[PDB]
């Protein structure tokens, strides 16, 4: 059994090593009776277009970002929202706990084919923008990239701004032309898909912490043996957690490596953007109220239970 494994992502960067070193324990388990390719870079397409080769057994297994899994499986949207999380260590305790569990299996007992394994870091999403934003008033008007999801253009618009949904590849092209002023991303996909050679400010609102899926169609699950899909399930969750390490490294790695290239890191009060996004959070967050309860409740300790 053979599987591609897409990744939007070059060659190197955090996830792609944690999924092609989960693809070599896959041979090596199975004694090469699952092979394992990876396709990185964004050859097999984009984010979106990945998921619907997924969705019909084109493309065996991929990661994309939460973001763009709302308008397929909107339940997950919960984890999408706007300072859903409190923070980065929030984010983790919930992704390795008992909710975490809970909403990988609303992608898996969704009907739309697809098989929810695990959960890759990403870090925070913060602005970026040609020209420097200090407040939240001095986003007014600006055009701002975000991915393909209602949800977010609703955000942005809410935050003052103009959401503009794009795909990752398309981000670079418009920066350099000013058909977007900015984007919002994590300090790794802001240093590694080249998008401070056209924005050299970098505002700290740390709006999203939105967790990665790693998905299998399910046309292809269904051909594993239970014994398979096990191995596969305890791979995906050793991912999840090696990971974490590559991400942290990198992700200090590129804020020294941005600051070096000239990319102001502009500290900012939350609590203004926190505010203008409560109207986002009560517009999508109503029938996940329950859920929002108990990730608000997770915090000193580490119980799997939440
Ligand atoms: O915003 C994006 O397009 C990209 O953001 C990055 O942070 C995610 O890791 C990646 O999966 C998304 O495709």
């Amino acid at each position: 059994l053979d599987i591609k494994f897409a990744e939007i992502h070059p060659a190197g960067y955090p996830t792609v090593v944690a999924e092609q070193n989960m693809g070599k324990k896959l041979e090596q388990a199975s004694n090469g009776d699952i092979t394992f390719k990876m396709f990185a870079g964004g050859v097999l397409g984009s984010e979106k277009e990945v998921i619907e080769q997924a969705q019909i057994g084109a493309v065996q297994m991929t990661r994309v970002s939460l973001g763009i899994v709302g308008p397929v499986v909107p339940d997950v949207n919960v984890f999408n929202m706007p300072f859903v999380f409190r923070d980065h260590d929030h984010m983790r305790k919930i992704i390795d706990g008992e909710i975490g569990q809970e909403i990988l299996d609303k992608i898996t007992n969704s009907d739309f084919n697809l098989v929810a394994l695990a959960w890759m870091d990403g870090g925070s999403r913060s602005i970026y923008t040609k020209k420097p934003v200090r407040s939240l008033e001095d986003l007014k008007g600006m055009k701002i990239r975000v991915q393909g999801n209602p949800l977010f253009i609703d955000m942005m618009n809410a935050m003052g701004g103009n959401g503009i949904a794009m795909d990752t590849g398309e981000i670079f092209s418009a920066l350099q032309t000013g058909v977007i002023d900015g984007a919002e991303n994590n300090p790794p996909t802001l240093l590694e898909h080249n998008h401070f050679q056209s924005a050299k400010y970098y505002t700290l609102t740390g709006h999203l912490i939105l967790p990665e899926p790693v998905v299998m169609s399910k046309t292809t699950w269904n051909k594993l043996t239970p014994e398979q899909q096990v191995l596969v399930k305890k791979v995906a969750r050793e991912a999840q957690m090696e990971e974490r390490a590559l991400w942290d490294a990198k992700s200090a790695a590129s804020e020294e490596k941005l600051k070096a290239a000239g990319v102001e890191f502009i500290t900012v009060d939350k609590k203004p953007f926190y505010d203008a996004t409560a109207s986002v959070r009560e517009k999508y967050g109503a029938q996940y109220a329950d859920l929002m309860k108990r990730i608000d409740a997770v915090q000193a300790e580490n119980l799997y239970f939440q």
